């Protein structure tokens, strides 16, 4: 049978007199699938690393998204 | 049977007076898939690495996106 | 069976007064996909590295995307 | 199967008065595929490596996409 | 079955006082394919090497991209 998988569907109509603001988010950030069908069977294998080291040091960052705002 | 997967879709009708703002947003950051399909069988292999090392160090970043941003 | 991935669609009908702004937004920063079909059967691969090293070292980025922004 | 894949579709009708604004954006920042057809079977690889070293040093950039903006 | 990868569509109809703008952004800043079809069977690689090495260095990019923008 039919899927669907992390689809993001949006729809406006008439929609009048709209503001959408947005800082720093995040959608499906990290994704990994598998996956067989109709299959006569060592496997399928998805890795993900994100290290931060930081020593002695400041402000560091490892991600999928990083925004840093200053507003006055 | 048919798949959809990390589609975004979008439909705007007879909008006005709209605003749409983003900073530093993300979708689908890192996005891994395997897939087989019909199949009569080592395996697929999908990495993704994102070290980050810092040392007495400042501000550093490691990422999909990085967005800095001032406004006065 | 047909296959959607990681299709962005977008429609507008009818629009008016309409800004859209977008400071250092992504979509589908890193996508990485295997995919075999009717096969009869040592793997493909994917690899993806993003290494920062600093050291001593400032403001630094190691990034699918990076932004900065100044305003007076 | 048929298959769309990472296809951006965009359509505008009738619209007005718009503003498009975009600063620093990414879409399928890096986008890496492997693929096998009807195939009877050492496997397909892909690498990406964006390494940034940075040593007693300032403001360095590794990247797909960089922006810079000042405005007064 | 026939494939779409990676393609980018825009249709505009009707449209009036339209602005569209765009400072620094990427589509497809990397894209990488294998494909094999059909075939009876060392295996084809890429490879994608984005290095930057700064010592002592000030406002080094190594990219895809690289906008740099001053408005006064």
């Amino acid at each position: 049978g039919n899927w669907v998988c992390a689809a993001k569907f949006e729809s406006n109509f008439n929609t009048q007199a709209t503001n959408r603001n947005t800082d720093g988010s995040t959608d499906y950030g990290i994704l990994q699938i598998n996956s067989r069908w109709w299959c006569n069977d060592p496997g399928s294998r998805n890795l993900c690393n994100i290290p931060c080291s930081a020593l002695l040091s400041s402000d560091i960052t490892a991600s999928v998204n990083c925004a840093k705002k200053i507003v006055s």
